[PDB]
């Protein structure tokens, strides 16, 4: 089965950093398994199809007389009702698996799109940042071995102080990068359409799929019988059955299960992706309190004006999920100690010789 | 067969560290597995079907007139019974496997939570945790050959006291890191919810299963025949049989098997959930007696106060699991023999240099 | 085949220990490859069956006229006797091969209890046995350069003992966690009860296989044609066989060959697991002259008394199978000669120089 | 199949160079799976053909003469109309997959001559010029710590340009090979040629694929039957039918639909192609900018002349897609702040010392 | 199939040593790879079979008054000859395969008993020698540079005797564990039971199966046909056939192929046990002359007395195997120019300077 190698390359299982969101995960998943699923289901293992269309023959014919009844009217399907002459066709029963795998193959371009025209950018820029944060750490690890013991002889506060005032007007505690980096692309604004039109993408799919949904079934939807034509050409010399009625077609349930099962999920599945669109649509400040402390972080929480709308948001929200890898986590994830002072620089007087690690 | 790709990627075989309990491994893998089980086993294999519905059709039919017979009745599944116009219909033979299916996929959604909304973090915590426990040996094994002379040659407790008070008030003894990073997760309450609702998921799944098998079975389980019409339609205009009877369904000994299967290892594997949730109730005890004299265990044993629903409870829990690895499998398991003192202080006179491992 | 799939999970193939005896695998072995050897046999490759029911429809009927004949009497195995209308039904036919199957599960959960309830405490145990067994082995090396020059220039006995109970008195001489944790172990009464658990719960399966053999089988094993009735239901209202006859089994002599090979397995299995039980009843002394004269493996003879039924009784019969690995197979394996002193105290004298190994 | 084998060899996933480019790839993917995917489609899984042709055979025929009728048509299509006797053939129809596997080889020529006909010199070509640049960057690596001091305490001015003009008249601040080389091979033109080529002989490939489907077919296609002749040779002397009417072909559906699909697909593939012959007829100046300041990167920029089709914009466009690797994905990338000096001095002042990276 | 699990387990492909004999491996291959050989040829690929029965039903039987007469007699073959009334059973062609895989089974007993009852303590054995034997090496290489300088400035025999006899007199000519571990294992006789078994039970196989091939077989070898009856019961009270004539059996020639082929092969393969059993009758002593110089290899020929049924007999053997592996593999091997002295003095004055290796 082709389904094998999709599987094989589509959904299958830098170098630890975390590009996609786990919610985007989990509706890309939903998304794009649900109609292979339901393909897999629908043609194979459960119902054994055969023959998807049956007929009533007369009993005068012959073997391959009543294949040819069978076998001309799967590729025919038209109702000729007496009712002038509307022949109505059934091509969404023959159609359903073809336009499975077509909106299967259509879920998937919004996931081309943001893996092809932001992932390397974002990539570049967040191996940058890990670069420059990591230099930061071991340019700031010298701290603790010079506060080991002329940290100790002195009256708290003209060393707590003294020496933090000295290592302020010095180079260290600065990140010059840092601010001019971020203003480089707080300034920019192109990431952003990359999320939105992700989204809005995989909106009007779903919108299309709806219509599709609306307009081509609703209709043949408790319809199992249909009367068909043998002498709609040159058969009419013959002497046979004027009109050939009772082309019961078998998959009625499978047609009426797979509809419900679709509209179903996609109902489920929209309040999702509106929820990911208004998440970008407000600053998040959960944690901000702590961030205005730190020296670099303090940045992170000082440029939060004007509309929301900037890729300094997108940057922050993938960060906030990366924020936690090896050494991000650390005193940061540590510190929920501070969410309810000269008592703290004694009890950070200890902390520092606690964050010896190696 | 879909079965071989699900199997290949559903339930198919950080860097150590065992994050799911062997009891909770086992109720996975039966109520994963076995309704896989028998999905092959009711259609594949054993029971060549062929038709499963199977009619009487009148001596006079041709052959594809009875071929419309035969495969109009499956989709089309309705008992015609004289007792006005009552037609039961028959929905659960065709949908044994569907529901099936249905509910093997619903059974790996508290796989699915547990495995994405507390699987990184738990994993994080471990991780910090390790990293400073081997740094807490390696910090400790330097007071091996600092007693191997001046540990000799001096009378007894004034040297396994004078140096063992002096090691008291040094740095080495304590682990800040330990008790305020214990504190900071103590007073923690969220990874409680993951495991709570892991396992009300399956109990409301498994009560689900019991709905459906009293419902919508139990009513069709001596029944294997039943009357159909074919003139339900524009078949009224023919001379033939006006009611098409008996029916008779092939696959109802397979149908019978299955329920009681299902119910029967749905009883069966209650009460193992149910044991799983009072596993939480109550504060482990067992060993606390050894853990109180070490100097690291002493704060695991002393914060046992309150009602035990707290993250400190199931970290502890995971941890028993993981106290065994390769380090942490030392004399803590040896000491099985304080469980039943100035002689042992000659006893680990000779033990500590018995420790000396490499 | 699931059959591949259960040997490669089931049945397929601490860091050196052996945990299971070789006759415990063997009767593992026979007891569960055999329903899977039987399962294999009887109905693949060998007898390819088609119908295991085969029916004389009368010459009128058209093809699935007795299609239906064929089809409807393999799920309704019932013998309509004339001798009242005592149905006899033909359910063990139909349920042989799974009968097989639940034994053949049935048969590992023994396997289960043995390798859950009790291999991670025995492993451990036997892993701090090793462990401080190398360290007396590498703690006793150290005499045999002691004993090349002053053990050359004394006459015999004031060298061969002024250093030997200079050495009796002596640290190295005792083992003291040795008879402390098997104390501690010999008083401990929870693993033998895994053990018999283990047995009795085969033992009561091959009792229930017999009860199985003897009620349901030895009743239906000379009849081959029974006589089923269509027309028990809705087909009464036709014209036909009122009774349909003679509907032919062609699976008798698998039956037959089956239940023969099945209950002559088990015939021939079970004096094996008695004669496991009856191990544990007395205690084995076959080299306790030799074991007497070492010093650690004095204390392992010392405690012979009392009832037998003990977990060091266990521990002693895994370790002499545990032995000989590749360390303990040494001298004590060499000691062959000494079941049939002065002299000894020569041949001990080239010995010593002659157990340098590396 | 054969597919398998195709797909195992053609399309199936030096050393981190990139020679070909994004779209090219986008291009020639859909080019080449979309007939193996119409292929797959079209014969296999979805439709279940059996018979292609299907006919009425008069009802005195038995069966083979019936089965001689049905498979002496489908390699004789061919319609004896009344209309003289015009024999129109319907060779379309069982030529559509080989017309398919036909069209899906000749597509993969273009890959075949710009893979064998210029790899190996733009290889070698690209090996050279890596090798040279990462030398240009060791020898340059050497200015950042001989001004870590005497950088430092100087007037600004008469340091940061008494030693610029010092490194100005000084051997590593030219790279001779590089304009040397980089003019021996902007007067070359071969390598255009082949890319001129390449997408020449797709746009033709398409021109002839239009006209396949403009002459061949949308004649057949709405034709659904056609009577042929069995006395078309010795069967005159037979007494039958003189003229076997009515050869239905039962494939028209997937006639329609692939023949639909193949010219959507081209249409909206048509104007990439194009655009990628507009690439190469306009100089690309977007960062032109930046590109003048730098030693090196300024001879790129000024080589800017004349007609633009040169070996040189294929070499520029395929360096710009290799130029963030990892070391050229430097600061390169990073001056995103000068596209909107002496205070540039002080800040590049302190981005030398920013720039120590290992 | 079965047949690829058992080559998967059976017959599928220390650390060096060899443990089985080179014919004893070939007699094992063909003795039990020649009835799975006879299985695959038998049943599947060459001859497909369909129905082995083959029977002339009268012309008026419909289609499966016919099917229950061909499928009534596969299971019921019985020749109601009208010679009173002798039915002879055709149960021999039932039951080829049978006897095949059970034979199959049998055969590897033998490998069981000779892999489980003897290996473990001939591995311990041999890996206790070959420890002892490098020892001997790497205790007499310190030979061959004190040999270097002394060896060469005096009048030959005066140094190629008296640091000879002076060596003879020290420890490390002498080698007493081997004396002493040699005479423990020759005086042993438990080995030498296995082997005898190990062949006996093969060679009464041998004789169970020209039993069966006897008795069961050459008696229905020519006939191919025999008449059965079906109304040997209940059928009685009906009109047709009294007596069904003429059940033919398909599979004559294959089982008259298969009977000659399994006669022949166990013919051909009787003579090699007998010869495996003669080595054991006699003492080997091809290469006795060169052994009794060699130090260590003097006391393997010394013990050369009695009845040659000894464990010492079967090591010598096992070891003959084993003494070219790859140190034991030297000068022994290269010694086959002393089988046809002080002139050897000076010879080999030369080769103690080429043994020197690495």
């Amino acid at each position: 089965s082709l389904a094998h190698t999709a599987a094989e390359y589509m959904l299958s299982d830098l170098k630890g950093l975390r590009l996609e969101l786990p919610l985007d995960r989990i509706v890309k998943f939903v998304a794009v398994g649900s109609p292979l699923l339901l393909m897999s289901l629908a043609f194979a293992q459960e119902f054994s199809s055969g023959s998807p269309i049956s007929c009533f023959s007369p009993s005068n014919f012959s073997i391959r007389q009543a294949a040819y009844v069978d076998s001309s009217c799967w590729d025919s399907l038209l109702h000729h009702k007496q009712d002038q002459d509307k022949m109505k066709s059934l091509w969404p029963h023959k159609a359903l698996p073809y336009s499975l795998l077509a909106l299967a193959l259509l879920m998937y371009l919004p996931v081309l799109l943001w893996q092809y025209a932001a992932v390397p950018a974002l990539s570049s820029d967040l191996l940058f940042i890990i670069s420059e944060l990591d230099k930061s750490y071991n340019r700031s690890i010298r701290l603790v071995q010079h506060m080991l013991k002329i940290r100790q002889k002195s009256s708290d506060p003209y060393v707590f102080w003294n020496e933090l005032e000295k290592a302020r007007k010095e180079r260290y505690f600065e990140f010059p990068l840092l601010e001019r980096y971020l203003a480089c692309k707080q300034r920019s604004h192109s990431l952003v359409a990359t999320y939105l039109l992700r989204n809005s993408l995989l909106l009007i799919f779903t919108s299309a799929t709806y219509l599709y949904l609306g307009h081509f079934h609703l209709d043949v939807f408790f319809q199992e019988e249909f009367s068909c034509s043998i002498k709609t050409g040159l058969l009419s010399d013959e002497t046979h059955v004027p009109n050939l009625i009772t082309c019961r077609l078998t998959s009625l349930s499978i047609f009426q299960i797979v509809s419900l099962s679709s509209v179903a999920i996609y109902t489920i599945l929209v309040p999702v992706i509106i929820y990911n669109l208004t998440r970008l649509c407000r600053w998040d400040k959960r944690l901000l309190s702590v961030y205005e402390m730190l020296p670099a972080f303090d940045l992170l929480s000082r440029k939060m004006l004007g509309c929301p709308i900037n890729d300094l948001n997108v940057i922050l929200l993938f960060l906030r999920a990366n924020i936690s890898e090896l050494i991000s986590f650390s005193w940061l994830s540590v510190l929920c100690v501070l969410k309810d002072h000269n008592i703290d620089t004694v009890v950070d007087f200890m902390t520092l010789l606690a964050g010896l690690e190696p």
